[PDB]
């Protein structure tokens, strides 16, 4: 899907996490964030379409999503341990990584 679409999918699941009561609801929404992050990583923006994969611009674009995914995975570790509130606090911190990965390319 579109980059704008994946940014919305991430924003929708972050709200779900903030409103969640249990770890399984957090786990589900983080799972869907990870999928959207890996999808967004494929949605090369038009201004970058003709860049080489080896290019520094494409390194920057792709690795913003590796970093988002890294911390989604860390949050999933907390959810799978049933630490709902800790996982919710990690998710709040995903907003900054999401911004860093997506904002300047929209
Ligand atoms: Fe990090």
């Amino acid at each position: 899907a579109d980059l704008e679409d994946n940014w919305e999918t991430l924003n929708d699941n972050l709200k779900v996490i903030e409103k969640a009561d249990n770890a399984a609801q957090v786990k589900d929404a983080l799972t869907k964030m990870r999928a959207a992050a890996l999808d967004a990583q494929k949605a090369t923006p038009p201004k970058l379409e003709d860049k080489s994969p080896d290019s520094p611009e494409m390194w920057d674009f792709r690795h913003g999503f590796d970093h988002l995914v890294y911390h989604i995975d860390d949050a999933l570790k907390l959810a799978n341990e049933g630490k709902v509130k800790e996982a919710q606090a990690a998710a709040e911190q995903l907003k900054c990584h999401r911004n860093a990965a997506i904002q300047k390319y929209l």
